[PDB]
């Protein structure tokens, strides 16, 4: 019988990343992702580094570059798909809207080991360039496009908030760019892939891999677990709040708890020391910021002992709140769509490549025996 | 651990009250009643829509009001068509099925699971699905914006829509049967990636956008028009026999509208289809070519296949019915009617598997890359 929630089930295989959930150990390629981070990488090289299998040189890199900036300029209607939406609007399901555009005329798309990694370089390129005018849509600004830079993180954030970014933020931004890179199959990853098994195109695999992302036990908890801060308000309030919610009220504590890892997540670990240092700095963030390490030694010793530990979202919010980016609109959940694209789509290449099978699983059926067709007078 | 479950044959995801499917016999029941007596029996497609959202047929009274909330359902806000109508006319239809949907979950702030409300918000999606699909056969033939009205029969609602003319009972009653036909399939992939988009509990015109994503593609339901343009590729009676050696017996391809993961006999939707592009086409001399090309074809297929459990699918024979009825054979139309009636089925679904059996799918996969291996900065390289 059930294989509940696919716990377990392998549904492909990979050589893209690693993760040990028992040692909390997440590998790219072969590099641990804190030897990555510690480098300063830029998040190009890890983009070339999943698409291509190995790490760019320096010719490399600027070939590669000049393929996601094409991505930089995206049609008149993938815009308007954006702003022809209302403004109150989830800033993910923006970005499926203007993703559905470009899915529905890509005539020409065709699964091919000769253009796939350069569609889904300019893709990375789109994505960016959508995630400026979802932003700019949402705070009611004029639509702008992303310019070429010294890097991919700068050029995003400048086009977002049209002023300069600092130093600070584009690392910080980068950062989290390599951080949500990918994770294996995750929900959103799993919903894509169902999607390209079907031999459909690449931006319909990412339209499903969004509306998978979109959901609070997913990708949505980056905003539903700030918003828990944003709650509690006052750091004396917060055992309190939580004996309330999650001891006795049943709910889940949001930005903990993992499929697979169960112990900290690595990814968390880095992100609770950016969030330190860049909310520091900002009073207003950094408030919130110890509110949330109050409340994660709450968790620690009610939910360690399950196995149950902060997870990305946890401290992701808090990052992308002091780089700028405010609390509203599942915003939060947008930037994680914006890194992840480039996973979900290494993922789809490597499945419909490689080891392409139509993806279709069985129910257990317990409904009612057979029955004849009853008239409507005698139900 | 280490063993790979190959497009997840075999494997159950969930279980199901709604749809049971025989795989060696040829069996599909919905609600515990065969297909072949639901049609056989006239059921108005309205009524096997109730039927998936609430578990048995409805009493007179029942259905009544049911039809009331889908009929709201007709009425779609002007932004929900322009998501339509902004996009190049050459696009697939599926694929602007999906920007549609999209628009209004990015719109629909409030919506939240709930099993007090889950069922009056299918029935009014189902309403807007076919105020969507309208609309998008619209674009697609440059013809005027149009919205779906109440009239005896949800089909009849969407046929005078689409073309701007009263249809025929004939032409009625052929859709109404697509739509009963196609409304679930248990688990397919389109199902599937939707429940993986509602476990996270994402909303459920997220799951919906997620499941068009996937029925697109032509080895899932995009077959409804690849299948279809095999015929009419061959073009000639007498040239068949020489397209399939040459297509497909050599390897070059597979056989469209054949084959399933889990019928491996006569698919029994293929069966009523096959009756009614027969009795349908032989009306219409052009199509009627269309259906002897595929029928001679299908004798080949079967031939050659059968063996291997390889045999007509419900899509092999979908798209004559929908040329009979007036579709043209262009942007993959075929796919987005496929859709128009399959969106019950995923609501139903989505809602049985969030209502009653929630958990996230997250599954893994087997690690084949490289070991663990020191960063080398990039000047070094
Ligand atoms: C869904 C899940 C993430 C994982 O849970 P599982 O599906 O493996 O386990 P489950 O739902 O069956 O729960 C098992 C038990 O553990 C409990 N539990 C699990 N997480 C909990 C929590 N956070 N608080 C309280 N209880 C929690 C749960 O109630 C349940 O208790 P009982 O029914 O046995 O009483 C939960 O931890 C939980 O909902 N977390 C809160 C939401 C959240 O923070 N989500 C973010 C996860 C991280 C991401 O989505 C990104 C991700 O890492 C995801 C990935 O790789 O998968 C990525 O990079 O793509
Ligand atoms: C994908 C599948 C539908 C099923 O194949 P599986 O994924 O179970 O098996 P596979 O791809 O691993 O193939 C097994 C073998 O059978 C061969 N094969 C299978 N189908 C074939 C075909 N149609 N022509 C030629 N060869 C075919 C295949 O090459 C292979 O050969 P070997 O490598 O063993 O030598 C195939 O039959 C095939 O692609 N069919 C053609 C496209 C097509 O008509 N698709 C429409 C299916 C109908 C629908 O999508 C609607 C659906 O019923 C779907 C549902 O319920 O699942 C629904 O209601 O939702």
């Amino acid at each position: 019988e059930i294989s509940k929630g696919l716990e377990d089930v392998n549904i492909k295989w990979t050589r893209l990343t690693t993760i040990d959930g028992n040692k909390g150990i997440l590998r790219y390629g072969g590099y641990s992702v804190e030897d990555i981070i510690a480098s300063g990488a830029q998040d190009e090289e890890i983009q070339y580094l999943f698409l291509y299998g190995n790490l760019p040189t320096e010719q490399e890199l600027r070939k590669y570059k000049e393929t996601v900036q094409k991505g930089y300029k995206i049609p008149d209607f993938v815009i308007n798909a954006i702003r022809q939406l209302p403004r109150e609007s989830d800033a993910v399901a923006m970005q499926m809207a203007a993703v559905a555009a470009m899915a529905a005329s890509e005539t020409k798309f065709k699964w091919n080991k000769d253009t796939d990694r350069d569609v889904a370089a300019e893709m990375i390129g789109r994505m960016s360039a959508i995630t400026v005018n979802v932003y700019r849509h949402i705070m009611n600004m004029p639509a702008e496009l992303p310019k070429p830079s010294d890097s991919y993180a700068e050029s995003f954030l400048n086009a977002a908030f049209g002023r300069k970014a600092t130093k600070e933020e584009i690392d910080a931004m980068n950062t989290a760019l390599i951080l949500y890179t990918d994770h294996e199959v995750p929900a959103s990853t799993t919903a894509g892939l169902v999607a390209v098994s079907t031999l459909s195109d690449m931006y319909s695999g990412i339209t499903a891999a969004l509306a998978a992302l979109k959901g609070p036990l997913h990708g949505g908890a980056a905003e539903a677990a700030i918003a828990q801060f944003d709650e509690i308000k006052d750091p004396a309030m917060v055992e309190k709040w939580f004996n309330d919610n999650i001891i006795n009220g049943k709910k889940r504590l949001m930005g903990f708890g993992h499929r697979v890892y169960k112990t900290y997540d690595p990814r968390a670990k880095i992100f609770k020391g950016i969030a330190e240092k860049l909310s520091s700095k900002k009073p207003e963030v950094h408030k919130v910021y110890e509110i949330a390490t109050k409340l994660e030694d709450f968790g620690i010793k009610a939910f360690g002992s399950k196995g149950i530990y902060p997870n990305t979202d946890y401290f992701s919010g808090i990052v992308y709140m002091s780089i700028g980016f405010p609390l509203r609109n599942n915003i939060y959940t947008a930037l994680f769509a914006l890194s992840r694209v480039t996973g979900w789509q290494a993922h789809f290449i490597e499945y419909v490549e490689e080891q392409q099978r139509l993806i279709r699983p069985r129910a257990v059926y317990v409904g009612p025996a057979e029955r004849k067709y009853v008239p409507i007078a005698e139900r």
